């Protein structure tokens, strides 16, 4: 489904934009105006995208917060049904975990594969790197993990609210016990642990590497290409869309937009493309 994409990616892919952007279709009284609605229709396609993705960097300073609070949660869940060598470890996490210190990461990286050993230690042996250290976890649990943290190579990253339907697939299994991890609780809070660990590193990369600027970046130079070619149409045959002041002051919105651009400006400018899209259905 269209936009569908965007509300479960936080980063999307610009091939995926691309695609549902030929999908656009229009229906016209007058054939000579089907390519200039079209156009019209893909600009409005791209400013309500680019809305969104606004909203996702306005969003982005607080994706790895709300990752730590979460590791934090389950790190106190496990404080609790631990002895004091467990507790030894989650002592030296937790604090980095809480504020956000610069290193906490990597802490993260070395501290939890010692709390798995400590508690099983017979039977106890990135996204591999996460999925290699569950314990009691299912089958369909382990690929909707893989699905979700696999990034197809830098081009995407998946949503909060979507990991949050994977999250209660971790605490919906108080049906049956593993042999060698019967610790069934324990389980869920370690395995969110490593979850919330290689979600942090996604998140993070996606951050440095400045993903939503540079698809936000794209996204308007083909908006702009895209109005253009409707502007020139207009200019050239000079329709009676309503008003030329108003078809000149939204292509004056759309000159003015720059990356650093505001939610408040996008769904401005579409409210004025959708009455060009009117107009030119006559």
């Amino acid at each position: 489904h269209l936009f569908n994409h965007l509300f479960r990616y936080h980063y999307p892919s610009w091939d995926q934009i691309l695609q549902e952007l030929d999908t656009l279709s229009v229906a016209t009284l007058n054939p000579d105006c089907h390519v200039p609605a079209l156009n019209v229709e893909k600009t409005l396609y791209l400013a309500k995208t680019i809305q969104i993705l606004v909203q996702h960097r306005q969003s982005e300073p607080y994706l790895v917060p709300a990752a730590r609070a979460n590791l934090a949660y389950s790190l106190q869940q496990l404080y609790k049904l631990g002895n004091d060598k467990i507790r030894g470890v989650i002592n030296g996490m937790l604090p980095l975990v809480d504020a956000g210190c610069i290193g906490f990461e990597r802490e993260l990286i070395k501290g939890l594969p010692r709390v798995l050993t400590l508690q099983y230690p017979h039977t106890a042996p990135c996204t591999e790197w996460c999925l290699s250290h569950f314990v009691g976890a299912s089958g369909r649990l382990r690929s909707e993990v893989r699905d979700i943290l696999t990034t197809h190579n830098g081009t995407c990253a998946p949503s909060f609210e979507w990991m949050a339907s994977v999250v209660k697939k971790f605490f919906l299994v108080e049906t049956v016990i593993y042999e060698d991890f019967q610790d069934t609780d324990f389980n869920v809070q370690l395995n969110l642990c490593f979850f919330w660990t290689a979600v942090v590193q996604m998140y993070q990369r996606c951050i440095y590497e400045q993903k939503l600027v540079h698809i936000i970046s794209t996204s308007l130079t083909l908006l702009k290409s895209t109005a253009r070619s409707f502007f020139a149409w207009y200019d050239l045959y000079r329709p009676n869309l309503g008003s030329a002041a108003l078809v000149k002051y939204t292509e004056h919105l759309i000159r003015a937009l720059t990356p650093d651009c505001s939610d408040v400006e996008l769904g401005e400018l579409c409210s004025h493309l959708h009455h060009c899209k009117h107009a030119l259905f006559s």
